[PDB]
């Protein structure tokens, strides 16, 4: 069975500063379940479409360039409320409004260092999504676990 | 030297996804004093009791089914405010709704399979206790470094 | 290039519970940077110097001496906001009203067992560097993960 899905990516400071691990087994502690994952240097215009919204924000072009400057790692994690969760899990925009305990929170300080990247919404979820994997890349399984995760 | 008393237990989703190292340590590292622990698969019966503030409710009898399906640990931990303090430690009833940081708020995601137990009131941990335990089976012992953790 | 800065103290139970590891690599984790670091069993007079403005507590002669009764690390770390994100990771004042995720949420019970003390402001943080600290002490130097914490 198909469940929610969302887009989460290690942003070039966390790739950087090692974090990649430590974001992945947060995910899979949770209980999610990874459905994709690639590890690119995007292209500038990819992520200028990624971040559209922002398009007329004074801090987009210099984010649209730093978010293709390095690799990344792209992710689609998958389970009930997922998108919304995994923002919780990541925290606030900005670190400094972040929680102990959530990723933002635990390691980063800066709006523009803030590690990792989360979907906001099933909408804007479904075209992250379509827009950073091909359909094929999207790898359907079943969680052995599964039954101890969901009633 | 008998300080307030709580009941703790990892649920079978609990044992069953390897967390229950991980859920004791949480309690030794925040100074708790462990008082009792056994392990085992409690009957349906043990959990209706156990539950019997529930047994109007609709999830109440497939909740007892599950909660006996299948070995738990029981334990009963021994500090100042130990029944609410767990209850922060925990998160709420809905992982949802818990923090990151929190047991139920890193580890699960649906209410039905939220991997651990812990009293509501002192009252409840008083009921659930000699429900579970034997007044033999609460081990009274000094932890040594209690005067770093009590003035 | 120079931050704003904060004095952080692991208290003697801190030392006493083997948490001055688990606590440094915290603020490592976030993005700190370590500025000044030294080990010392303090005066009961320094004490009573660095927490000179709550000397009309009933606690604060009892407080003073158990400062000054065992080692304690005193630390200067460095960053943006550092002086209220440190206090965040700490938690509250009393372990009772800090959250999971926290240092005195994990590790503590009682509000006079805390483990570790914080400046609350740029202004106190200000004094009490100066007060642990001589000028030569301090280490001025740039980490070259620097560039992908800050903009
Ligand atoms: N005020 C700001 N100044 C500089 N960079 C910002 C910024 N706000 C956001 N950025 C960067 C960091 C964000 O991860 C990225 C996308 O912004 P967002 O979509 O509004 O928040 P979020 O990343 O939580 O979805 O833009
Ligand atoms: N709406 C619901 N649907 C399915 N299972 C539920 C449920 N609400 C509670 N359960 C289960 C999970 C709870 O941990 C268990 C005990 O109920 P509770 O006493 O109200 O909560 P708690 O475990 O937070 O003390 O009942
Ligand atoms: N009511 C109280 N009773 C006993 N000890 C207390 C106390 N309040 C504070 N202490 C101790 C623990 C505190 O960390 C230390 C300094 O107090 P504080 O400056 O008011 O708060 P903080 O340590 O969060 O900056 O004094
Ligand atoms: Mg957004
Ligand atoms: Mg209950
Ligand atoms: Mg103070």
């Amino acid at each position: 069975m198909v469940r929610e899905r969302t887009f989460i990516a290690v942003k070039p400071d966390g790739v950087q500063r090692g974090l990649i691990g430590e974001i992945i087994k947060r995910f899979e502690a949770k209980g999610f379940k990874l459905a994709g994952m690639k590890y690119i240097q995007a292209s500038e215009d990819l992520l200028k479409q990624h971040y559209i919204d922002l398009a007329d924000k004074p801090f987009y072009p210099g984010l649209c360039k730093y978010m293709s400057s390095g690799p990344v790692v792209a992710m689609c994690w998958e389970g009930t409320g997922v998108v919304k969760t995994a923002r919780v899990m990541m925290g606030e925009t900005r670190p400094a409004d972040s929680k102990p305990g959530t990723i933002r929170g635990d390691f980063c300080i800066e709006v523009g260092r803030n590690i990792i990247h989360g979907s906001d919404s099933v909408e804007s979820a479904n075209k992250e999504i379509a827009l950073w994997f091909k359909p094929e890349e999207l790898v359907s399984w079943t969680q052995t676990n599964e039954s101890w995760i969901y009633e």
